[PDB]
């Protein structure tokens, strides 16, 4: 497992931190990227957007309070929304446990772009149409493309 050319420095260790807190060998680090990667381009990508604001995993507000003590908990100090390590740290929280929970990455990746009760239509904190069927399909590609084994 090597950083894909694509993705910056500074965001490989981000996601290579995170792998490490969950014993997931780099392969997490990869899935990790592709989800950056479509949700806030590395952060080039967020600017623009009504989002903005929610950093390089775009987690909304209502879903990072919702995570809050857990994140602590896993990581030993409060989150801090000002820290892209933190942004990646509740991102990569809220990511493993929908993939525990509903037992595969492709769903992990469906309802951490749309909640537990996603359907066709649903829309976000902003009001924007959440096509979580496409977002895992072309994040699962991504994951693959970067040479994601699972
Ligand atoms: C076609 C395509 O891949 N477009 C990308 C946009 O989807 C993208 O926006 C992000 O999309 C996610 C859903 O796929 C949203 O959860 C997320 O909030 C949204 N990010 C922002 C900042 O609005 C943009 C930005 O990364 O990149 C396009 O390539
Ligand atoms: C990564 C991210 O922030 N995804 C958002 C989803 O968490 C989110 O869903 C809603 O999350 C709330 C807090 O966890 C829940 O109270 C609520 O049940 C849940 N809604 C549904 C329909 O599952 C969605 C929609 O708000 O936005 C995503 O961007």
């Amino acid at each position: 497992v090597t950083k894909p050319a694509e993705v910056p420095s500074r965001i490989w260790t981000y996601v290579m931190n995170a792998d490490n807190a969950y014993g997931k060998g780099g392969d997490f680090a990869l899935l990790l990227s592709a989800v950056i990667k479509k949700e806030s381009y590395f952060g080039d990508g967020l600017s623009g957007s009504p989002s903005a604001g929610d950093g390089l995993m775009q987690v909304q507000p209502n879903t990072r309070n919702a995570y809050l003590s857990q994140f602590s908990a896993k990581y030993g100090h409060a989150y801090n929304h000002s820290s892209e390590q933190d942004q990646v740290y509740m991102g990569s929280l809220i990511l493993n446990e929908k993939i525990v929970r509903f037992g595969s990455i492709y769903s992990g990746l469906l309802h951490y772009n749309g909640g537990d009760y996603w359907y066709p239509g649903a829309t976000d904190s902003y009001g924007r149409p959440i096509l979580a069927d496409q977002y895992a399909n072309t994040v699962y590609a991504q994951y693959k493309s970067y040479g994601g084994r699972y």
